C-alpha cells in the first residue's frame, strides 16, 4: 500500500551557475513541494517521492530540443544505476533539472518532457525540467505524472473522466493548479490502474536514507 519513488535528482551545469551555493536548498525545496502534490487524496493511490540521490553536474547533451535532451539525459542516467532495486544506490526514477530553455518542435514555450508509464522501467524512467524559479515545482509534478502514466486532461478519455464541468496539474499548459484538486479524477484513476496492473512493483521498498530539508 505504501509506495515510495526512489528518485535522484540531477542539475546541470546552468543550475549550478545561477544557484550557486544555494542550489542544494533550492532542489530539495522543489521536490519537497513535487513530494507534497503527490500525497495529496485527490490523486487516489498517494506515493512518496523520495530524494535518495543528487547530482550537481561526460555528462548529458542538454539543448534546445527538449526531445534529445530527455532522450541524452535517459541514456547518460542509466550509467549512474546498480542493476539491482535492493542495493541502496539503486534509484526509481531520474528528474534533470535545467536553466537551458527547452522547446518543441515550433514553439519554445515547453517547460519539460517525461517518458510515459515508465516509473519502473530504469532504462526509460526520466523526466527534464525547464527551472522558471518559481513555478518548477509544478512542472516537476506534471512530469512525474506522465512517468506515473497520466495523460493530458484535454485527452479523449479525461473528456469521459473528469466530466464536462484547465485547473489541476495534467493540463496540457501550465495554469493556475487548484488547490482541492491538484489532480482530476482522470490523473486519479491514470495512477491508480498504473499501479493496480503491477507496474509500480519497484515503488515498495522503503529507502534507507532519504536526503532531507533539515
Ligand atoms: O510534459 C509536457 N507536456 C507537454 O505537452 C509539453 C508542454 N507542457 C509543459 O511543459 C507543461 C508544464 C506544466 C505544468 C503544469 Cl501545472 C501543467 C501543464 C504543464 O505543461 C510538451 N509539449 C511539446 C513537447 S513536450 N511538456
Ligand atoms: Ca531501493
Ligand atoms: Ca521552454
Ligand atoms: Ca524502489
Ligand atoms: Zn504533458
Amino acid at each position: 500500500l505504501s509506495r515510495f519513488v526512489e528518485t535522484l535528482v540531477v542539475a546541470d551545469d546552468k543550475m549550478a551557475a545561477f544557484h550557486g551555493a544555494g542550489l542544494k536548498r533550492y532542489l530539495l525545496t522543489v521536490m519537497a513541494a513535487a513530494a507534497k502534490a503527490f500525497k495529496h487524496p485527490s490523486i487516489r493511490n498517494p506515493v512518496s517521492l523520495v530524494v535518495t540521490r543528487l547530482v550537481i553536474l561526460e555528462g548529458p547533451q542538454v539543448g534546445p530540443s527538449a526531445a534529445q535532451t530527455l532522450r541524452s539525459f535517459c541514456a547518460w542516467q542509466r550509467g549512474l544505476n546498480t542493476p539491482e532495486d535492493s542495493d541502496p544506490d539503486h534509484f526509481d526514477t531520474a528528474i534533470l533539472f535545467t536553466r537551458q530553455d527547452l522547446c518543441g518542435v515550433s514553439t519554445c514555450d515547453t517547460l519539460g518532457m517525461a517518458d510515459v508509464g515508465t516509473v519502473c522501467d530504469p532504462a526509460r524512467s526520466c523526466a527534464i525540467v525547464e527551472d522558471d524559479g518559481l513555478q518548477s515545482a509544478f512542472t516537476a509534478a506534471h512530469e512525474l505524472g506522465h512517468v506515473f502514466n497520466m495523460l493530458h486532461d484535454n485527452s479523449k478519455p479525461c473528456i469521459s473522466l473528469n466530466g464536462p464541468l484547465s485547473r489541476h496539474v495534467m493540463a496540457p499548459v501550465m495554469a493556475h493548479v487548484d488547490p482541492e484538486e491538484p489532480w482530476s479524477p482522470c490523473s486519479a484513476r491514470f495512477i491508480t490502474d498504473f499501479l493496480d496492473n503491477g507496474y509500480g512493483h519497484c515503488l515498495l521498498d522503503k529507502p534507507e536514507a532519504p536526503l532531507h530539508l533539515p
